[PDB]
This record gives C-alpha cells, structure tokens and sequence, in this order.
C-alpha cells in the first residue's frame, strides 16, 4: 500500500537540506490535477504533467485517519481532456483542481517530494515502499528527524483539501 | 456524429464483395470488449486489442432509435485491466463481454468493419463519416446496396445485447 507522511515546509531550506542528504534528483514535474467528488474516503483525479506530456486517471483509497496509508490504482491515458469529459458524463462533479510543481529526488527505498501548491503553500512528502506499513512509518520518520523535521510540522488534510 | 447500419451477413461471401469493390483492407483486430451497465441509452466499455496491445476506453450515447446514431467518446489508454478495476471500484457493474475478430476495409470515407463475433454470429458494420447524418446514410446505403444488402438485412441490436 501507499505510505506517506505529508509536512508543511520552507520550500528552500527543505530543498537544501534533500540535497545535502545526498538524495538523487529525479526530476521536476509541472502537474494539474482535475479532482471527481467521490464518497468517501475515495479520491478521483485525472491528472496533466505539462512538461512531460504525460496524464493519467488515479483512485485511492484512504485507509487509515491520519491520512497516511492509501491503496492507489493509477494508469496512463493518452486523453486527458477526454477523461476528463468522460467522468462530467458519467455523472461525476469536479471537487477542484490542484495544481503544483513538484520537485522529485529519491534516497533507496524513499522517494521525497517537494511541492510547491498554487492557493495552498510548500509542502514535502515523504513516501516508502514497504510490505509492513508500520517498518514503513518509522523509515519515514527516521528520513523526516534527519532533516529536522517534526510532528508538529505534518500536515494531515489532503491537497484536495488545502486549496484555498 | 457516428452513423453506422449493422449487416447480418455471411462472412466469407461479404468479404469477397467487399474484395470485389476495391476497399483497401486496413488490418485485422482481435477485440475483447468489457462492458459496464449505465442508464439508457448510454454505453461504456473497456477495450482491448490482443494482436496490436492497445487498449481504450469507450463512451458512446444513442442518438436514434435505429442505434445508427452515436456520439463516441473514446481515448487510448495504457492498462486497461486497471481501467476495468477503476469502474468496478467506481460502482459500476459488468454487463457483458463481447469478443471478436474484426476485419477493417476502407474505401473513401467508407469504413467496412467486418466482423465475427463471439457468441453471436457475423456482422458487417457500413460506418461513414459526415457532417450531415442524412446524407450519411445516403451514401452507407448506396454502397450497402452494391454490396447485394437490403434493409431485411439489417441488425438494429448492439453487439453487447446480441451476444448469447
Ligand atoms: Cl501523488
Ligand atoms: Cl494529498
Ligand atoms: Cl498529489
Ligand atoms: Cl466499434
Ligand atoms: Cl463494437
């Protein structure tokens, strides 16, 4: 299952401190995402990379309350216009659209994800890839204090959510 | 628009015709059509095509009463045993699977779509591309017509309310 913990951060002080741990940039990813109101805890979204001219159409399921541990489901359309004209048909209503660019590094088993949000603030993600969620959470947490972050500094509520 | 009439016909005897005319034979299509149940007169499925790897998503609204009027929305996507999870997990349940073997020919903007269906028999499918659907139909028939067709011919039903 997907694992990640989400902290509110200084956008350049975090960036530097990635860096300085050695993590390896992957890339920069100018994203849009056009949320479906689902019930929930489903999500719904189709989603543009504009410099990469890549979309997709991603569903999850929150599993836990903390908004930490999500089951995804997630394929690449060659449409996203198309999707997202399909859904609007189907009966669905757009909830809103995230837009952010991402800046993307990885450090073995975790993937960091710095996102600077239009109408919400610079946010950090933490992600693993784990079998044990619980194994998972403490890498995570290990990463995060390494970087001088705290628990004071996670922001629960979801992007979808923060957008103002 | 889509404009299309639907041909019960005898395979090898059609072909030949078709042969005969001088469409252009485009290339043969392994389908397997996974169909979802919405109101009507609304279609949705996921396609994929096992001899060429492609895969879509396809809406499609009847226009007439005749089913020879569609509007089609349609886009390519890359995992489609995702995409029949997604609808599943959406809420939407499997009406049926329609397998065939379709044999495409073209000739101006006439397209023949061949084909032998699962479970169902063999069908011709006369698709034109217009503007203007009367005149579509116009020129479906003159060519159904030369073809040695007549409207006793015709098959009003969908191939996911033809199969057995
Ligand atoms: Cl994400
Ligand atoms: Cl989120
Ligand atoms: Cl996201
Ligand atoms: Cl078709
Ligand atoms: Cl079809």
């Amino acid at each position: 299952m997907e694992i990640e913990v989400k902290f509110r951060v200084n956008f350049e002080d975090i960036k530097r401190k990635i860096e300085g741990l050695g993590a390896k940039f992957f890339g920069i990813e100018e994203q849009e995402d056009v949320y479906f109101e689902l019930p929930s805890p489903k999500l719904l979204r189709v989603r543009k990379i504009n410099n990469t001219g890549k979309s997709y159409i991603t569903y999850k399921e929150i599993l836990d309350k903390r908004n930490e541990e999500f089951y995804e489901l997630e394929f690449e359309v060659q449409d996203p216009e198309g999707a997202i004209e399909l859904f609007k048909r189907l009966g669905f209503k757009v909830q809103g659209v995230v837009k952010k660019r991402r800046w993307i590094y990885k450090l073995n088993n975790v993937t960091f994800e710095l996102n600077r949000v239009e109408k919400a603030g610079d946010f950090l993600d933490i992600e693993v890839i784990t079998s044990n969620p619980e194994e998972g959470k403490k890498i995570i947490w290990d990463v995060a204090r390494r970087l001088g972050l705290k628990e004071e500094d996670v922001e629960p509520k979801l992007y979808i959510e923060l957008i103002n």
